[PDB]
């Protein structure tokens, strides 16, 4: 048997790597039409439907018309041809009949749409078929190894993909060639193993027979409106009138198994919510391990890193250990446990989020308006605010922003010891942090900050304030602040972590002065304001003040929730697909796998429909999103599964004819 399984494993590995490393370049290239076209949105939304519908259109072809082997071969051939046509056409579109080549490229995309889906159920069913005579242990081993191989391909695509771009903007030839070459290699290596495989062909158009039988049965059931109309069994009482009992039993088994999958799409949609939330939580969790400098958005790879190790470990040790203590640990129990663990992952996440909430600042809401005062003069200033008065020495700042309401922010007065009083005439906008600058009794400035949230991706924001008489221009690590007027401040520009250097340029500064300066270690999530001041010899000098404190909590704290989520995903998915194959009848192994994939498709549709989030508070959002939905789904699924859906040994039940 191993000779018949190694080829399948390598083919799956290569195909998955190709698809994952191909999708990103696909979207990058199709962005040409997305922008060139809101007409493009309609096309995309109907196109994704083809990708979500191809699985059934492949399974139906495989089981009834051509068989699994022929379907795999043909679908792989067309998929490779699609990649090849996309690769060749993309060259003309970027070098140069342009609409013709664009149409050929779109036809290639459509062809790939078929291939991406046509292989998923058929290959799994073909792999499962190879085991016989009570080798269920080896079958489970194979299924676990197959699931591991899929994630290994995904991880390799994730790690390799970044190297590709702009390695040669016209690097598309390699981009669309390498996946095609790898898919061709996979197809050839799979085909060369034909001699050892085991294959079957259908007796006929089973799907058409099933459709006709179902129609006749439901019509007959709707007959006899006043003669034993209540069913003894929904189809045994009526379909039996004309059709063979074997087909009746097969459809009965398929319907019975499929009944269990009704709740699963909701679970999938709920589970998918973590992707766009935990990354942001990482953004606000930019604390760093002392050893290395992982970026906030790189945490997502931990899922694959954990799965590719968890999958072997369970089958290797855990299940034998659970069996030794005699727990009789069956499939339905495994799936329920997996979903429960998935639920617990989110409660751990909620605990971490509420722990984080301690050290974040508070930003204005609604009509609230916030102000920070910064004295940049040579002397002390006294400033009167609504219901408060503050004294600031030279080159000094208020520790934190003062919060007021737009209606109540009516009077502001500035004065210095023995100096005249100046009233503020500027206007403050609601929901915006404002910086107030004072350097003299009758000289001040109001600056809109713009920053009302933690910087995206944990980057550090920097801005400069000019105190020189003439304009100044600042360049720092590939970015430039140009033409800053006297006693004015520029907008924030975001930079990644690490130390950075910058140069100061201005006509007022004599050329012989020191041009360059360096900043301290910026860490993550922080924002700082720099003030440039004139020395005795006209040289510039730099001083720093803080605006938002650097982030505190270490980023390693996300590991527990990710570990729980990965365990729940594995122990659920592997057992789910194994059970799906196990209970399917002989004539329809592929259809039920296609139904399993449709289960994920429907969850994807549900998550897309719900779309943007609107929960009032993150702590409650992370909390309910399991405590009120996931456990309810789990209890519903357990109640449904309580009715002996596992009673059927599909392999031998049909022997009674």
């Amino acid at each position: 048997y191993p000779l018949s399984i190694f080829f399948i494993v390598v083919n799956e590995f290569c195909e998955r790597f190709s698809y994952y490393g191909m999708r990103a370049i696909l979207i990058l290239y199709f962005t040409n039409f997305i922008s060139w076209d809101n007409l493009s949105t309609a096309i995309y939304h109907t196109f994704v439907a083809l990708c979500y519908l191809t699985p059934i259109l492949g399974a139906l072809i495989a089981d009834s018309w051509l068989g699994k082997f022929k379907t795999i071969v043909s679908l792989s051939i067309v998929y490779t041809i699609g990649q090849a046509v996309t690769s060749v056409s993309s060259i003309n579109d970027l070098t140069d009949s342009l609409p013709v080549h664009v149409v050929l490229s779109l036809i290639g995309l459509a062809l790939i749409a078929l291939g991406t889906g046509g292989i998923k159920p058929c290959v799994s069913a073909f792999g499962g078929d190879q085991f016989e005579e009570g080798q269920e242990k080896q079958r489970n081993r194979f299924f676990s190894i197959f699931y591991l191989a899929i994630n290994a391909g995904s991880l390799l695509s994730t790690i390799i993909t970044p190297m590709l771009r702009v390695q040669q903007q016209a690097c598309y030839p390699l981009a669309f060639g390498v996946p095609a070459a790898l898919m061709a290699v996979a197809l050839i290596v799979f085909v060369l193993g034909s001699g050892m495989y085991k294959k079957f062909k259908p007796q006929g158009n089973i799907m058409g027979k099933v459709a006709k039988c179902i129609g006749f049965a439901i019509k007959n059931r709707f007959r006899h409106r006043s003669k034993a109309f209540p069913k003894r069994e929904h189809w045994l009482d009526w379909a039996k009138e004309k059709y063979d009992e074997r087909l009746i039993s097969q459809i009965k088994m398929v319907t019975r198994v499929m009944f269990l999958y009704i709740p699963l799409p909701m679970f999938w949609a709920l589970f998918d919510q973590q992707g766009s939330r935990w990354t942001l939580q990482a953004t606000t969790m930019s604390g760093k391990i002392g050893a290395l400098e992982i970026q906030p958005d790189q945490m997502q790879t931990v899922n694959a890193i954990l799965i590719v190790i968890m999958v072997p470990i369970f089958d290797a040790v855990l299940y034998p250990l659970i069996a030794k203590c005699g727990f009789n640990f069956t499939s339905l129990k495994k799936m329920a446990v997996g979903m429960v663990l998935a639920s617990m992952a989110f409660v751990v996440a909620a605990i971490v989020q509420v722990e984080i909430d301690k050290t974040l600042p508070v930003f204005p809401k609604g009509n609230e308006v916030q102000i920070k005062v910064l004295n940049i003069g040579n002397n002390t200033m006294n400033i009167s605010l609504p219901g408060e008065m503050v004294t600031l020495g030279p080159m000094s700042q208020t520790n934190a922003f003062m919060t007021f309401d737009v209606n109540k922010l009516t009077r502001i007065n500035i004065s210095s010891p023995g100096s005249p009083v100046t009233a503020v005439t500027d206007d403050f906008k609601q929901g915006q942090r404002h910086t107030l600058l004072v350097w003299a009794p009758n000289h001040y400035q109001v600056v809109k900050d713009g920053l009302n949230q933690k910087p995206e991706k944990g980057e550090n924001g920097i801005r400069f304030v000019n105190t020189f008489n003439e304009l100044i221009t600042i360049t720092m690590s590939g970015k430039v602040y140009a033409n800053i007027s006297s006693y004015n401040a520029s907008t924030y520009q975001f930079f990644p972590s690490g130390i950075k250097g910058f140069t100061i340029s201005s006509t007022e500064i004599p050329p012989q002065c020191q041009p360059n300066f360096n900043t301290f270690y910026l860490e993550f999530g922080s924002a700082y304001t720099y003030i440039v001041q004139r020395k005795n010899d006209s040289c510039p000098e730099v001083k720093v003040f803080e605006d938002i404190s650097a982030n505190t909590v270490n980023m390693a704290l996300q590991i527990p929730q990710y570990f729980l989520l990965t365990c729940g995903e594995v122990v659920f998915s592997v057992t789910g697909l194994e059970f799906s194959y196990s209970q399917a009848p002989s004539n329809m192994k592929s259809v039920l796998q296609a139904g399993w994939l449709l289960t994920v498709a429907v969850g994807n549709i549900i998550v897309l429909i719900v779309a943007g989030a609107g929960q009032f508070s993150k702590q409650w959002a992370e909390y309910i999103l399991f405590a009120a939905l996931l456990l309810v789904v789990c209890v519903i699924f357990a109640i449904m599964a309580r009715f002996y859906t596992y009673i059927n040994p599909a392999e031998i039940e049909a022997q009674f004819d």
